[PDB]
């Protein structure tokens, strides 16, 4: 349990000072379970966060234990202590940043009981204030998930018609796939170049807005048929746009390279779609396995900010307030 | 001569240095420079020694007493069946068939002599079964060459027309390129691909069919404004399909890849043409330099599709002179 996610940190950073992280657990257990803050530690240790950030196992002690933050930021320090105070000073909303996601994320995860106020209204509140600071932090991982959960509570029949309309067409489509994967893997393979070709994974909020703007009677056969490529360098994911098009037409006018061109600070993806293999618009999402660790799991945002409707926290308050 | 050597030499590190020696020799005691002018310009290319050997005494036996009994003991019957099967080969109205070519585009590059009626002649052989023949090899700068050349003096007010309506939006036509040039090298500069970007090579021949076709009236700002990428590696020549494609808007048809599907022999190279840099479409033919060499001076076709071998395909070759 401790080995796993204190293993899950080692492999980023050959790093010092070991020793308080096995006292910031151990202080923690001893201050249904204790396992919430470690679980999030592991999550934050999955996104890669610094060893301070895991130690800070001990946010939840201060309102829960008799213990105070003076007695804590003596033992560890003074940057463990703004950052145990920041994230309790976040509230409900008609470092501390990406702390607070995490601990959502998982209680979001886990919904054990299903109590009344808290069950519909966090929902209502994630999509609200969390979906779209998760996605300021640029991991889409993190904010895709918490979506599709509060989705599921807020509108359960809606999300049942989703699905139970995926699961329909879902043999034909699945097959259509599978000759793409084929298709585009063997000229690759020809060609030279190391590269993966997943199937994207999909989301049923967004399914539902896609659906909402274009209104009933959409084409669903389609608009569930996503691929992405995946690359070494830079260069191979330009590589990839030559195969692409080789065996099928592209459009007009749906074409973007964001390795060119940076929007919202560094995105670092090429988006096409091509006529496909039965006349399917098809949307192919080139971009390497450094931009795909940027892309999902891991960012610091730095600049690009714009308000809708540590500096970043006095940032955030504004955003809510 | 010394310079001869060693465009040849660094091809190929090769032994028996002597029998091209004793070629250029024998051929001098035998106006000398057209087989040796010839010699250089197969060895550009980069055939057999034995070959460039031949070349050098192939022409001895029509102006020289000597015979090919006596010059085929002196070198073996290799030099003797190239020699012999190279002057077969006449005029209409594999090592021996690019031999020919050679001799035939050089004749055509220099006219001094205007008065023969090869003048005209000539020039309508080489169109008719020469160019064709050069093109099925894989040769295409010999037959765009060749080409040019005939042409021009087959029809001298025609290639002037062309010539001058090619020099008159030269300066606005060559602009745009140099700013497609700029915005291409940067990107891929950027995104770290080592690539040259060389404007393509016009030929008049081309735009004179090509306007036929399409008749007078045709936009000549945008008919030539063709780009040359060239790569390394198979990998970088997809990678410059991605980097045009993120400048400019690429159009459905008119896309291929023949790295992928090489029609008859291996003629690998990537062709796409993309609109609105300036509102007119562009030829992009991306290739490596290996596939550009193979190209560019292909040394042979294993068949035309339409020794032994070259007597038949000469037979064939030979009526389509006669047409
Ligand atoms: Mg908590
Ligand atoms: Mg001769």
């Amino acid at each position: 349990v401790l080995e796993p996610l204190v293993a899950v940190h080692r492999e980023i950073y050959p790093k010092a000072d070991l020793s308080i992280l096995q006292r910031a657990y151990e202080v923690a257990d001893q201050r249904p379970y204790i396992t919430h803050p470690l679980a999030v530690a592991n999550i934050l240790a999955e996104l890669g966060m610094d060893t301070t950030t895991l130690v800070a196992l001990l946010h939840d002690t201060v309102e829960d234990t008799g213990y105070t933050l003076e007695a804590l930021t003596e033992e560890f320090g003074e940057e463990v202590g703004h950052l145990v105070d920041g994230v309790t000073k976040l509230d409900r909303v008609v470092r501390v940043l990406v702390i607070k996601v995490a601990d959502r994320l998982h209680n979001m995860r886990t919904m054990r009981f299903l109590p009344p106020e808290k069950q519909a209204r966090k929902a209502r509140e994630t999509l609200e204030v969390i979906a779209p600071l998760a996605h300021r932090l640029g991991m889409a991982s993190v904010k895709w998930e918490l979506e599709d959960l509060s989705f599921a509570i807020l509108h359960p029949k809606k999300y049942e018609e989703i699905v139970r309309l995926v699961a329909g067409r879902a043999p034909s489509r699945d097959t259509y796939l599978a000759k793409v994967r084929a298709e585009i893997v063997n000229t690759l393979t020809a060609s030279k170049i190391k590269a993966t070709v997943e199937g994207r994974p999909k989301h049923y909020w967004s399914i539902y807005q896609k659906m909402i703007v274009k209104g009933r009677d959409f084409d669903d056969i389609h608009d569930l048929v996503g691929v992405r490529i995946l690359c070494d360098e830079i260069r191979d994911c330009y590589a990839a746009v030559g195969v692409v098009h080789s065996l099928w037409q592209p459009m007009a006018g749906r074409f973007k390279d964001y390795i060119a061109q940076p929007r919202y600070g560094v995105y670092q993806s090429l988006h096409t779609t091509v006529v496909g293999p039965e006349g399917k618009p098809l949307e192919v999402q080139i971009r390497t396995r450094d931009m795909h660790r940027t892309a999902e799991y891991g960012i610091a945002a730095h600049w690009r900010y714009k308000e809708a409707k540590a500096e970043i926290d006095d940032m955030a308050w504004m955003r809510q307030l």
